């Protein structure tokens, strides 16, 4: 489709210093939300299927409504598997075409961690797929060392480390001394509960992907709520979940200007 | 895929002496509440998309969708074009593989609802494709005289008729009477205002498709209340959205029921 | 894909003064070979899916042979279904996605070919697909008038008369009249049994689409001769099999060079 | 579709005491041919994609060609890639949806061959793909240790070994030992230079999958001749590529029972 590989979107957004949004998606309203966000937009756009969502609705049929909502998008999209802890799972990934995979090893060994992130990261780049990798420890904050030994074993694209947000302080030193010593793009997990200022800096030293999942219910949540706690005998879901999907689309509309990849799209 | 034609579904219906149900679907949560509901009961079934759902989703995009949660579905599905007031639309959704349409043509004068229905009739018959048609009057209850007229001109499969309800008092002699002389299996529109006892007389009576919309719209909406109700801080759409799918589950499990298609798939 | 409607082709060419090959393939070589020489040449091209092809390998499974072959393929293309004399076969065209299609009705009373060409006429221009007719008579040789009749009863937006070739010296006055009169595209049928001086003329006076059949076959079976003749142990299908699509797709080269399409797919 | 896995389909022959004929095909007449072969015996069947065709027509697009074919075809089906010696090339066809791949790693030190098959072994075991490796050494015929050790090493479901064949004297009593030792299923390659009653002793003592090609496209080039021989003139490609088929679907026949798989379909 105008669907592209995570490594090549990516890579783009570090090389000019902005980030791709990873926006995690959990059935037809919110899928479409995104999209109609980033052509509005003229923005790249991740769109991340995780393990909630496929727990409920499935891996297979998420990626078969992504694309059923395509036809008349324009701008780069790139669906994502979001904290993969299972080398099946991320195979099935592959298999159905998604554009990145995420295999989270983070709860193993460091040798087990790089060892499967590994096995992962060679499928995807024989099928030119972008892949993600996470690391915690080998403080609480990954070192540069360990990031780089990380990096080094596996050949994720992407990495997300301990940078001080939760599944909140930003470790802004690390993350200068990882672009230079890593020399990746790095993806941030938790930024929900973290402010815009704080976002922003963390973009220009090198953070490249923002995931987004809570806020983005929240705000389909809020959209909800206030149609129904006026009208609870509102049966129209066009109406109901509708101004869902309004109240969420700008909410996506904010974070890809708070990402900065709002025109982007012409960039590819 | 099990997809079946409208023909062959609502025909054996009609000659068993039970009806199916016509479920609109509006989403993802939606379709699949249908689909496990028929699965579970081994209901025979028909999915309309409708011209509500249409404005909100696509014709096509729906189309997908149903097709995206049919993996796992091994019961006899029919997917149906519901209340097309255009030739266009009706050969979109013959182009894009649904195994039913309707051409509401009621709106029109006799000699032009014939024309154009019967022009669709001929599309639909060329491909397999089952042909629903709808007539009121040529004193508000359509008359035998102008059921077969229309019936003949037409070729349509199955036809809905001016009966009682609207879009409620049904008229059981004239269905009767509709039975002997038309010979076809009858469509009831609006009868969500019609009692149980009603609806089983005129399945009983050649009633063999029963459309059902606001009724599992208005169980899925007190689903979404009820939890949003308790905690409007629930931002888990696999939890809000989800009861919401559970109570249309069970309102299309009761519609089964009633209309006398479980157990049903075997037959096929 | 690089799918373009026949309607927009072919108009396209009546208007800058060219001619669309319609180039008839039998199997996975030959659509190949079409589809290599329209790349190179930079030529928009029709692929013709006609009735030996239709009881040898299928019509949908033609239709999906073309789809694997487009994989390279930007110059614009246009599956037609040729000389269907089937409303069937003719919606079965339609539905699996043709992008122009042909009822011949000339073996029919003329105002049966008028109405059964308008029926499929009505469908196809639902759906934004060409549509080509044909007539002969109402001395061998289409009056205007009866071109004209045809043309408006039937709202064809291409059509194939009777002009001197035979399925031979062409009516050149004839198809003048008939340019300034019917104001629509010209199709010749069984332009291979004439000059190549006398196919340019044509297209300088409102042919815009040349069927081309045995002539390809001819191609590809002197290839296949050629190698067998040389080496009848040659058994790499690559080798026999490929020289005949290599001779063919230099033939396919010739007639869009005749046709003047060289070159017109930047006009798309 | 009746796609089923490789894994599945050599088990059950090797445990039944007979083979799967694994036939490579190269364009439209010649899956055909094996397809309608298959079905006329009630055989489970492969279609082999191999490194010729690969490089002719693309991976992709014969895989898109063998499902264009599956149309009426009730019968155990398993699309296979044969001698890959590309990771990449692999990933792709299990991308794809093969059913079925071998890598051939016995260009390369026993390590990497061990190394690189069981990398591959592992993503086809992921997504239920049947997976074939190759040996030769590591005095000529592969010792039981050496066919253990690779077994144990890459987990492939079958594998070939050098048993006296070349890309000939089958070694029986090593193809014994080795059923008893490494208790996996033995494919053969190069058996067309075999007699069939050693193809017979072959398969009783434990070999499941035979490999046909070469023999195929000299039964299709003979009908090309036979006709062409007669008539040059006949540019019905019906007629002639035809009477190949017709010749190729026997000599799929006559390999089908030799191979003992008619009537097999029942058992799956
Ligand atoms: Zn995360
Ligand atoms: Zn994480
Ligand atoms: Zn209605
Ligand atoms: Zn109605
Ligand atoms: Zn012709
Ligand atoms: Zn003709
Ligand atoms: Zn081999
Ligand atoms: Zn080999």
């Amino acid at each position: 489709m105008p669907y592209v590989s995570g490594k090549t979107m990516i890579q783009q957004a570090w090389k000019h210093g902005y980030a791709i949004g990873a926006f995690s998606a959990h059935n037809a309203e919110t899928v479409r939300a995104i999209l109609l966000a980033a052509q509005e937009e003229q923005s790249p756009v991740m769109i991340q299927v995780g393990q909630k969502v496929i727990s409920v609705m499935g891996l297979k049929p998420m990626k078969e409504i992504i694309d059923a909502f395509m036809h008349d998008i324009t701008v780069p999209v790139c669906i994502h598997l979001d904290h993969s802890r299972s080398f099946e799972q991320t195979m099935q990934a592959i298999q159905c075409g998604f554009q990145s995979v995420m295999f989270d090893g983070s709860h193993l060994s460091f040798e087990e961690n790089v060892r499967i992130t590994r096995a992962a990261s060679e499928v995807a780049h024989a099928l030119n797929i972008g892949m993600e990798g996470e690391i915690g420890k080998i403080a609480l904050i990954t070192s540069c060392d360990e990031a780089l030994r990380f990096s080094e074993g596996t050949d994720v694209d992407y990495l997300a480390v301990s940078i001080g947000t939760a599944h909140p302080k930003l470790a802004f030193g690390r993350l200068q001394e990882i672009r230079e010593i890593v020399k990746k793009p790095i993806v941030l997990h938790g930024g929900s509960g973290v402010p815009d200022d704080q976002i922003r800096q963390a973009i220009a030293l090198g953070v490249a992907k923002v995931n987004v999942d809570t806020e983005l219910r929240q705000a389909f949540t809020q959209g909800l709520c206030e149609v129904l706690t006026n009208d609870p005998e509102e049966y129209a879901l066009a109406v109901s979940l509708g101004h869902g999907r309004d109240v969420m689309k700008e909410k996506v509309i904010e974070k890809i200007r708070l990402f900065g990849s709002n025109g982007k799209a012409l960039q590819f």
